[PDB]
RNA sequence: GCGGUAAUUCCAGCUCCAAUAGCGUAAUUUAAGUUGUUGCAGUUAAAAAGCUCGUAGUUGGACUUUGGGAU
């Protein structure tokens, strides 16, 4: 087969050059790769955006099936540094696909999801780009100007994993959210 | 509170004071945060049932869409 196989786009959409060029490496990784071989085969990703960070840096977030979140999850060191080497210093992010849902309005009886609210919604989106660091501890302190940042705390265990990823996080989170969100390590 | 033999307080004279064609005397408001919703009290001044349960009544933790771009 082809590597169309491995982008479903919503409502059947037409990708953009970058998801199709993210589609041909991972297609290429089935491929190629042996050990990734067996993993990848049943993987697809719904979309794939590029954000950047920094002065001659960018970011690469890709979001992927929502049921297959946790078979992303399992193989998510490997292929993130697999694809890192070909985006020349890009780093990639999994972030899986929800629906946010508008409160109902006052007075209707429908009832939402909790899950669909958008608080839980950033949350789980604060969760998965900081894979493979697990959050500690969240302080959000209100500046007298009126502006909020939030400090998520990671664990120590992953600091090899996620140091040189902080700033591709925050913008990553700010772009996806629209929130001020720093990272730090606890010191023990 | 005055008056019991030196009475600014009674009975009078004089003088003086207040209001003034008005003034005195015999339900109700304010003052009253002395009925307190605003806004009172309850150790010793009056005051919390000997103790617990308990239906009416009153009261009841947190959580679900924020932000920027612009205009
Ligand atoms: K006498
Ligand atoms: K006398
Ligand atoms: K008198
Ligand atoms: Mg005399
Ligand atoms: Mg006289
Ligand atoms: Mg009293
Ligand atoms: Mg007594
Ligand atoms: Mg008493
Ligand atoms: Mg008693
Ligand atoms: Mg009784």
């Amino acid at each position: 087969y082809t590597s169309r196989q491995k982008i479903h786009k919503d409502k059947d959409a037409e990708p953009t050059e970058f998801e199709e060029s993210v589609a041909q490496a991972l297609f290429d990784m089935e491929n190629t790769n042996q050990e990734l071989k067996s993993e990848l085969k049943d993987l697809y990703i719904n979309s794939a955006v590029q954000i950047d960070v920094s002065g001659n840096k960018k970011a690469v977030v890709i979001h992927v099936p929502y049921r297959l979140r946790k078979a992303f999850r399992k193989i998510h060191v490997r292929l993130v540094r697999e694809l890192e080497k070909k985006f020349s210093g890009k780093d990639v992010i999994f972030i899986a696909t929800r629906r946010i849902a508008r409160p109902p309005k006052r007075g209707s009886a429908a009832q939402r999801p909790r899950s669909r609210t958008l608080t839980s919604v950033h949350d789980a989106i604060l969760e998965d780009v900081v894979v493979p660091a697990e959050i500690v501890g969240k302080r959000v302190r209100y500046r007298v100007d009126g502006s909020k940042i939030m400090k998520v705390f990671l664990d120590p265990k992953e600091r090899n994993n996620t140091e040189y990823k902080l700033e591709t996080f925050s913008a990553v989170y700010r772009k996806l959210s629209g929130k001020d969100v720093v990272f730090e390590y606890p010191i023990t």
